[PDB]
């Protein structure tokens, strides 16, 4: 209980809004949130097009991301904006104290790049909102008549936060001054504040809210005879009239000419000592020192990646991944019809499922919360169930207690049946990024249970102030065991849920196998996809068929059952462990009986013929490797040897840049959207690397073969990701096996960051 409380206090605040360039919120659904906007203004109409707020990636943005980050301490983010001619640094640091999750500060620094006009005007906005019934927030009025010559002080209070103050400092930089007549009524140019109220549920809509106020300011000009015969300067037309007061929205606006900086200082009243800019600077220097030391210990990069260039690469890949952590809160859109068409029992089921979807029975439910890392700030800034299992592998190395906290957050979503939606779109803010047709979640749709892999690592570590907190759950075995005790029933529920909802059919068909129970089919396939498997367009049996069996899914059930054996054992769940043991024995056999192709020398998904007979459908690629990737095969298995042959075969899967998702020899190589039909994906490559390492470091007939393949694939993968990062500044979603180029989405950190752990080695 005590470690839980300390963890809660430690993690409460952060820049937990990775969907935007920079903002903060605590891990509380309805509370205080901040966000930064900026944009150059060169004309009367450009600012609407230049202003930055939500993360994107296009020609106008060179790059951005965290140079260092630890959610307990803070970090530094750098932003390279071509359109606005600005290199920005946002430094964020947390200062523990008091009873309400402590205090924090940020420094915003903007430096014009070499190309920008030296006298560029940049508008900067700090937007502050607070949601909640019995909470207050008020901007202390200025002494000056038109705005603020110095700091802006917000004083607020809530049940969650107690009393606090939020200061936006005067800052450094030239403030442009207008000699226009308007300055008699609006002042010559100064910091301004507007305090406003809207219904709580729309406060997230900062850009429209800001622009509504800018437009009202412009309508006032038109009405008051400021016109094109003698127009005020653009930056003055777009400077809000000062009107501070009480409200649930506060817009703090500054205009700078040239380079600029200012601070944001959040002081929790219960902590006593109010935060200063000198504290900010001290705490930032200290967090950097601590980050450096921890990285060198946790991610000790091995040959041939010991050099400084690979260290900087690793720090960037890691910091972007952990820096992607967000807190999300709100309702989710779910189809709770459980329409019988979703059972997918007939041939042509995808048409029936489409029919049921077309009834649009889905509705909002919750509210829910989630604390999670994300695949991608600009494109996918929300929780994805199987991606998180990969995200947490490096995060757990860094801070096991944080990883366990995220696992716990995810499992807190699980419904009475054992279902967790594979994509977590929580609240209107999260929905704004997602086309409506893709928001609805389906209680029959699974996703790989990769979060079990993180639990496996934790279990292994358990068997063998911010410093203390990060490892408390391993350093105190009783703490770790109690965590497992509480989570175990939900893990079991999910296991049971997979067997209930994703069962395949042995008995209806001419199908002979060691066990009549162990067989699995992903629900939710369409003619060209199986999105729930995670390998969206990997070739599957055609047509889809209720008699399909998917070897990757059976393999995942294998993973779960092994974790449940280890955790059950730890908890003395004697009866459960007997049941799991029988299940694992059955899967080990059924993998062979239902999915092994002797002819092809690999595993295959299966289907049922036009003649109602079992048929293997082999498409050599990631799926073919699954029992190996998931660690299910014995080290001396002859099947494992044939799988190693395939892995190392340059004419099949082995490219100079990593393992191809699909064989060059497959009929579907490079076809259609070509998403999982050739490109190199880091998450699956990582699993291969780990399993090769396992074989390489044990006595057996394939030790040497595995050692060679491990060494080479490690090097190929790291170097591909490194070269692209050096050249483009990005982690990419996947890599071209012909050219080695990064392709598909950028800022994929994201499981591409698994590269840091591959470099550290020593699995
Ligand atoms: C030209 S495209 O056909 O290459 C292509 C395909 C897709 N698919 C839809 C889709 C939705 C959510 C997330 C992901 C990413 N990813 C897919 C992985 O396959 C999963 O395993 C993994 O969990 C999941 C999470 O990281 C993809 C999307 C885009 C896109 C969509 C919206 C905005 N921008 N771009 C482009």
């Amino acid at each position: 209980s005590e470690i839980g409380r300390l963890n809660n206090q430690s993690l409460l605040w952060g820049p937990y809004r990775p969907n935007i360039y920079f903002g903060t919120r605590p891990r509380i659904g309805k509370s205080l949130m901040t966000g930064l906007m900026w944009g150059k203004i060169e004309s009367y109409t450009d600012f609407q097009h230049t202003v930055r707020y939500t993360c994107e990636q296009n020609e106008g943005m060179k790059g951005y991301g965290w140079d260092e980050y630890d959610p307990r301490r803070g970090g530094i983010q750098s932003i390279h904006d071509i359109q606005n001619g600005l290199d920005i640094t946002t430094s964020f640091v947390k200062i523990p104290g008091g009873a309400h999750g402590g205090s924090w500060a940020a420094r915003i620094k903007g430096t014009l790049n070499d190309d920008a006009p030296k006298d560029q005007k940049t508008i900067v906005v700090f937007y502050v909102s607070q949601e909640g019934e019995n909470s207050e927030l008020e901007a202390v009025p200025s002494e000056n008549e038109f705005g603020y010559e110095g700091d802006v002080i917000l004083k607020g209070r809530s049940e969650a936060l107690g009393n606090y103050k939020l200061v936006v400092t005067k800052g450094k930089g030239v403030i442009p001054q207008s000699d226009h007549d308007l300055s008699r009524l609006r002042g010559p140019g100064q910091t301004v504040v507007q305090s406003l109220t809207y219904p709580d549920e729309v406060l997230w809509q900062a850009k429209p809210i800001l622009f509504q106020q800018l437009k009202a300011g412009i309508d006032w000009l038109v009405e008051n005879k400021y016109d094109v015969a003698d127009p005020p300067p653009p930056w003055q037309v777009y400077l809000l009239a000062n009107k501070p007061g009480s409200g649930n929205v506060h817009i703090v606006q500054k205009v700078f000419e040239g380079d600029f900086e200012f601070d944001i200082l959040f002081s929790s009243e219960s902590a006593g000592k109010e935060v200063t800019s000198k504290d900010l600077e001290r705490e930032v220097k200290q967090a950097t020192e601590v980050f450096g030391e921890r990285f060198a210990r946790v991610f000790d990069l091995k040959a041939p990646f010991q050099g400084d260039n690979y260290k900087k690469f690793g720090k960037s890949m890691f910091s972007n991944l952990i820096g992607g952590i967000g807190y999300f809160y709100g309702h989710s859109l779910v189809d709770r019809s459980y329409a019988p068409e979703y059972d997918e029992e007939n041939e042509g089921f995808w048409e029936d499922a489409a029919e049921a979807r077309a009834r649009h029975q889905e509705a909002l439910e919750g509210p829910y919360e989630l604390f999670t890392s994300i695949p991608s700030r600009p494109f996918f800034p929300r929780g994805f169930l199987w991606d998180e299992g990969f995200h947490l592998l490096p995060i757990a190395d860094w801070d096991i207690d944080l990883a366990l906290e995220i696992i716990k957050s995810w499992y807190n979503l699980m419904d009475e049946d054992g279902w967790i939606a594979r994509e977590q779109i929580l609240g209107a803010e999260a929905r704004s990024k997602v086309p409506k047709e893709f928001q609805t979640q389906y209680p029959h749709y699974a996703n790989p249970p990769t979060l079990f892999l993180v639990l496996d690592n934790f279990v292994e570590r358990l068997r063998k102030l911010d410093e203390t907190l990060s490892t408390a759950s391993v350093d105190n075995p009783e703490v770790g065991l109690e965590y497992l005790r509480r989570l175990y029933p939900l893990l079991r529920r999910q296991f049971d849920w997979f067997r209930k909802t994703q069962a395949g059919d042995i008995k209806s068909y001419d199908r002979e196998a060691y066990s009549t129970k162990e067989a699995y089919r992903w629900r939710g396939r369409t003619v060209s996809h199986c999105l729930t498997s995670g390998l969206d367009d990997y070739p599957r049996p055609q047509p889809p068929h209720p008699g399909e069996l998917h070897v990757d899914l059976m393999s995942w059930v294998g993973v779960m059952v092994k974790s449940l054996i280890s955790i059950g054992s730890l908890l003395g769940a004697t009866e459960d462990v007997e049941f799991y043991t029988k299940v694992l024995d059955a899967i080990e056999h059924n993998l062979d009986d239902l999915h092994w192709s002797e002819k092809e020398g690999c595993y295959c998904d299966a289907t049922i013929d036009e003649f109602e007979e079992h048929k293997l459908v082999c498409h050599k690629g990631y799926i073919s490797l699954f029992p190996f990737l998931t660690g299910l095969l014995k080290p001396d298995s002859p099947k494992l040897g044939k799988l190693l042959a395939l892995i190392g075969d340059e004419s099949e899967l082995w490219s100079p840049y990593g393992l191809r998702s699909l064989s060059k020899k497959d009929e579907f190589y490079g076809t259609a959207e070509n998403y999982w039909r050739s490109p190199v994906w880091i998450n699956i490559n990582y699993l291969a690397i780990v399993q090769l390492y396992n074989i390489a470091t044990q006595d057996g007939p394939y030790k040497e073969t595995a050692r060679d393949l491990y060494t080479r694939l490690r090097k190929n993968i790291v170097e591909t990701v490194y070269r692209n990062w050096e050249e483009t500044g990005f982690a990419w979603e996947q890599y071209n096996p012909e050219t080695g180029k990064g392709q598909r989405t950028q800022h994929f950190t994201g499981w591409t960051s698994l590269v840091v752990k591959i470099m550290s080695g020593h699995h």
